């Protein structure tokens, strides 16, 4: 059987037999600015997310054949990769001189290209230069990206985006009792290691003001526990870092860890097209409104789906009915990693 040139038409989950290709496109598609090869960055996303599909390891050439979004450009890459293990253009990224400085800076919570380009501009190559310096000005969502580095910097694990889910629902249940958290993005996708954690709330009963004023008493809820180490409130959201307690930790193995947290409040009834659009990946969502638009005539985002040829918005209780109105066969979660 044929691959589809559409994510949304694979299965992609996390038994990559591909890394050693998929690391070096994803290096290529990242860096356009620090870049040398003539290729573009949805080309080299498209063929890393082809590659991660496929059941067996790249070994030769021949078996790229029959294989789309392979292009020449990303041929070449291919066959360099294949010839010695490493990629002769995503290591030309790797010793770029801004690369470093640019992956360095933009690990800061708060700090975009536009901020890391700015310090690298100024002279500063290091985290402990530009925290120290006196001239410079930072935002609220920076100096929390400082003050946090350390647990920020190290990824959240499982257990430990459990332990946040058992006190998002604490906090939600307290102002909403019969509302609906899950988890969302890379973990609900099977990854162990995210650098967040995401929510989706939603309550059957809750009035339009009720579910206006939700985050905002959960996090006030969290302001008065101690908690809240940032906040900032398509759909209601909110991007925090709380306080995690280790002892609330159910593992294996200061006390407390900072967490990136995402909250998202929507409408019971747009439940489904909102968990779909949060669980991701990017590159499966990006396919999946690609198909609806060009196979369909349809227009896909994370409150609904529309038919414009029969002028109607398409409803939809679960992700299972979005991809029947679509003439998808289901893709589970963990099969989204595209
Ligand atoms: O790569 P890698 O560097 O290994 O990890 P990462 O993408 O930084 O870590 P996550 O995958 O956990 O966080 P995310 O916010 O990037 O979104 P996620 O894949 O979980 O989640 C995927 C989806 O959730 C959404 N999402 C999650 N967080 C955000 C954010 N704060 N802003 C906009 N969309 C977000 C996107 O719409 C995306 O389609
Ligand atoms: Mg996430
Ligand atoms: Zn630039
Ligand atoms: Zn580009
Ligand atoms: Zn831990
Ligand atoms: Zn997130
Ligand atoms: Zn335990
Ligand atoms: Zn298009
Ligand atoms: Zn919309």
């Amino acid at each position: 059987k044929k691959i589809s040139q559409y994510a949304c038409q694979r299965r992609t989950t996390l038994n990559n037999y591909n890394q050693l290709f998929t690391d070096a496109l994803d290096i290529l598609a990242e860096n356009d600015e620090l870049r040398e090869n003539e290729g573009s960055c949805l080309a080299f996303m498209r063929a890393s997310s082809v590659l991660k599909s496929l059941p067996f390891p790249i070994t030769s050439m021949k078996d790229t054949e029959g294989i789309p979004c392979l292009g020449d450009k990303v041929k070449s890459i291919i066959e360099g990769i294949i010839e010695d293990g490493e990629s002769s253009e995503a290591k030309a990224v790797l010793n770029d001189e801004r690369y470093k400085s640019f992956k360095l800076f933009t690990s800061v919570f708060g700090v975009g290209l536009k901020t890391a380009e700015k310090w690298f501009r100024m002279g500063f190559r290091t985290l402990s230069k530009i925290q120290s310096d006196k001239s410079l000005r930072f935002t609220q969502m920076q100096k929390a990206g400082f003050l946090y580095y350390e647990d920020l910097v190290s990824c959240v694990n499982r257990p430990e985006a459990e332990a946040v889910s058992m006190l998002v629902k604490e906090a939600v249940v307290t102002f909403l009792p019969d509302a609906l958290v899950t988890m969302t993005g890379g973990f609900r996708r099977g990854k162990m290691t995210g650098h967040d954690v995401d929510f989706l709330i939603t309550s059957p009963e809750a009035t339009e003001d009720e579910e206006q004023q939700l985050l905002h008493k959960v996090t006030d809820f969290w302001k008065q526990q101690g908690l809240l180490l940032y906040c900032d409130i398509h759909f209601q959201k909110c991007f925090l870092i709380l306080k995690l307690d280790h002892g609330r930790v159910h593992s294996e193995k200061k006390g407390w860890k900072a967490i990136r947290v995402d909250l998202v409040m929507c409408p019971y009834d747009r439940r489904a097209f909102a968990l779909l659009g949060w669980t991701g990946s990017r590159q499966f969502e990006r396919d999946l409104r690609r198909y609806a638009t060009h196979e369909r005539k349809m227009m896909l985002d994370n409150h609904a789906l529309y038919d414009r040829t029969k002028r109607v918005f398409l409803e939809a209780e679960s992700e299972e009915e979005i991809f029947a109105h679509l003439g998808l066969d289901y893709i589970e979660p963990w099969e989204r990693n595209a």
